[PDB]
């Protein structure tokens, strides 16, 4: 109702527009397949090696390792999602490209993760865009190395789920993130911390208009930074594990790349 905010929505529903854009399955198409809304259609449920095999007909030697291989480069087109994503987020090509790269180089996990919740309840995953659904036990059930990979974003995604955010309150929170000047190896902090001030105070109306009811909604969603910084540190050591383990199993390069000096 005033010049300052006014613009501020207008940031809010442009970032919302990119985001629709940039990310095929969303938050809203993820939880109406979760809930057996009609506007969408029921998955193929995953919850042990028949319904595995019996997936591949309605959707490496070892089904564990192709599981991980199939998360990995789920992965890498995410990172592809995010990247056009951020290119949209206003001043961010207008970046030293050095930055911009370091800039994605630390925020694509923190993102992932924080959007795979999206696909995620307490009972399982969302895969293959919303056509599956592998269940949390069956990926606990995994041999060891692997077992334990899935388990610490089921933990987050369970907590965060509850601050009942949707996706145009997202689409800011994903560019706060994006837009970080704490990076490691940034040249120029001070246009990156602008941008990101811009996108705070854009974050904070967002939740006020959207989550009225809900007290420190903003405060609370900062907080939730923490746990995914994390699951990133834990989700690398554990790729440090498998790197020994599995000398024979290939990292995606564009994965490589980002994980070094994490
Ligand atoms: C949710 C899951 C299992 C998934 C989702 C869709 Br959709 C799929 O099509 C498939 Br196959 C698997 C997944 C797991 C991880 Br671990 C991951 O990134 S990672 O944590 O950086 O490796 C990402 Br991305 C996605």
């Amino acid at each position: 109702l005033n010049p300052e905010s006014a613009d501020l929505r207008a940031l809010a529903k442009h970032l919302y527009d990119s985001y629709i854009k940039s990310f095929p399955l969303t938050k809203a198409k993820a939880r109406a397949i979760l809930t057996g809304k009609t506007t969408d259609k029921s998955p193929f449920v995953i919850y042990d090696m028949n319904s595995l095999m019996m997936g591949e007909d309605k959707i490496s030697k070892e089904v564990a390792i192709r599981i991980f291989q199939g998360c990995q480069f789920r992965s890498v087109e995410a990172v592809q999602e995010i990247t056009e994503y951020a290119k949209s987020i206003p001043g961010f090509v207008n970046l030293d490209l050095n930055d911009q790269v370091t800039l994605l180089k630390y925020g694509v996990h923190e993102i992932i993760y924080t959007m795979l919740a999206s696909l995620m309840n307490k009972d399982g995953v969302l895969i293959s865009e919303g056509q599956g659904f592998m269940t949390r036990e069956f990926l606990k059930s995994l041999r060891k190395p692997f077992g334990d990979f899935m388990e610490p974003k089921f933990e987050f995604a369970v907590k965060f789920n509850a601050l009942e955010l949707d996706d145009s309150d997202l689409a800011i929170f994903i560019a706060v993130i994006i837009l970080s000047g704490d990076r490691p190896g940034l040249l120029n902090v001070k246009p990156i911390e602008d941008i990101q001030d811009n996108l705070l105070q854009a974050l904070e109306l967002q939740l006020k208009l959207n989550h009225p009811e809900s007290s420190q909604l903003f405060a609370k969603l900062l907080q939730k930074m923490t746990d995914l910084r994390q699951i990133v540190t834990e989700h690398v050591q554990l790729l440090q594990v498998i790197k020994k383990t599995e000398t024979d199993m290939s990292l995606h390069p564009l994965l490589q790349e980002i994980y070094k000096d994490l």
